[PDB]
């Protein structure tokens, strides 16, 4: 898949993302590539204003459109938030707002940096013939020196990549149900659990490469959007595309497919019930590349793995299925311990308690799916 833009090695990540744009877009790339220096020094805004409007007709393929969305998205964060100390721009200059929106509408994504921009497309191998480890990778873009954006985006990415090993097993799960091959199904559920158990270890790198004070006080400010944000009460003006201001949520891993596809597969109904948690997760499918959205649809349309397992009186399938739910819980528990360290504690020196409660609701709903 192919039709679902899922790579066998990296899964939902864009494989081998492009680093360079056609020379026709060097004006864009000169800004995006030196944001630390241009923001700190005060030139970034003036430079986005002194930019000519450029067509998107010269972005041939998908890997190039995605790079451009990533260049334009980071530039728009830097323009809107400035040095990241509270001086806000509420108008995105038409000379950049129009191509960012035009390109966005092409990709059916919103004109704002989303998870698939700053994680899934925002990386590269150092030596392409070595393996995908932290030490052999880097990000393409950052916002400020010391904002810990490499460790944050890459460790999220390395977790996505570790989840890839399980994603490629989902076909065999539904096929084993169809063909009623109980042994094949059990082996597939235990292999899915095994890969999600391994993906926990990967999360541990977050402590080595991200510092709480930098993440809370700097990176978090540049990932923020303008949806129910008091600093832009009623959103951001995309000059020359909308006369009205438009609200768009900031980047969030609630735009991720890596856990959502296992929730869906296992019948953990994170999106049911009407609550705030399920509203957010459903609203956030809009900020997900369409092929990945479609993929979660296809999963939701398949016969329930949970129903199959429960209908069969089979302790071993029930344990294999609990092995996957448990592994999701372990990850979300580790994840909540990270949010305590990187947000709750730093803030005591979109609110802290609202975000922990969202994560707790998702965790509790994973917990409740065990047998
Ligand atoms: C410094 C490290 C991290 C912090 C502070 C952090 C914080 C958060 C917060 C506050 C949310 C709530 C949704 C939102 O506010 O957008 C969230 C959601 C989420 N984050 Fe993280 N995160 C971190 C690392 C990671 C990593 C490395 C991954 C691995 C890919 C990850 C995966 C997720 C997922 C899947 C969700 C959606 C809710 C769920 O499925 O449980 N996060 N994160
Ligand atoms: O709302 C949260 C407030 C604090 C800054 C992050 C933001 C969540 N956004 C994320 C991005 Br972008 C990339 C990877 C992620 N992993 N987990 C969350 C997450």
């Amino acid at each position: 898949s192919k039709e679902y833009h899922i790579d066998e090695e990296v899964g939902f990540a864009l494989p081998n993302p492009q680093e360079n744009l056609p020379d026709f877009y060097n004006d864009w790339m000169f800004i995006a590539k030196h944001l630390p220096d241009l923001i700190e020094s005060g030139q970034l805004r003036e430079r986005v204003e002194k930019l000519n409007m450029l067509s998107i007709d010269h972005l041939t393929d998908h890997k190039s459109q995605r790079l451009a969305r990533l260049v334009l998205g980071c530039i728009t964060m830097a323009y809107v938030w400035g040095k990241g100390h509270g001086d806000v721009r509420k108008v995105l200059p038409r000379n950049i707002a129009v191509p960012y929106c035009q390109l966005s509408k092409k990709l059916e994504l919103p004109p704002i940096l989303v998870y698939a921009d700053c994680v899934l497309a925002n990386w590269k191998k150092k030596d392409p013939n070595k393996p995908l480890t932290y030490e052999n990778m880097d990000v393409l873009f950052s916002f400020r020196d010391g904002d810990c954006s490499k460790g944050f985006f890459l460790v999220s990415l390395l977790v996505e990549i570790a989840a890839a090993s399980a994603i490629k097993v989902i076909p065999t799960v539904f096929k084993a149900m169809q063909m009623q091959e109980r042994d094949t199904l059990l082996k597939a559920l235990l292999e899915i659990a095994s890969c999600l158990e391994k993906a926990l270890q990967v999360f541990h790198q977050i402590h080595d490469h991200v510092n709480p004070k930098a993440f809370f006080s700097v990176l978090r400010i540049y990932l923020s959007g303008w949806k129910g944000n008091p600093q832009l009460s009623d959103g951001l003006v995309y000059e020359g595309f909308w006369e009205d201001p438009k609200e768009f949520a900031g980047g969030s891993a609630g735009q991720s497919s890596v856990f959502q596809c296992f929730d869906v597969l296992l019948g953990i109904q994170q999106t049911a019930g009407g609550g705030h948690a399920a509203q957010f997760l459903q609203d956030m499918r809009r900020y997900m590349p369409p092929a990945h959205r479609n993929f979660l649809c296809s999963l939701e349309s398949n016969p329930s793995v949970r129903e199959f397992v429960l209908s069969k009186g089979d302790a071993g399938l029930r344990e294999a299925y609990d092995a996957c739910v448990k592994a999701l819980v372990s990850l979300r528990s580790y994840h909540l311990q990270i949010v305590t360290k990187y947000i709750l504690i730093p803030a005591s020196q979109t609110g802290g308690t609202d975000l922990m409660n969202f994560l707790k609701t998702v965790r509790s709903t994973t917990e409740k799916s065990l047998l």
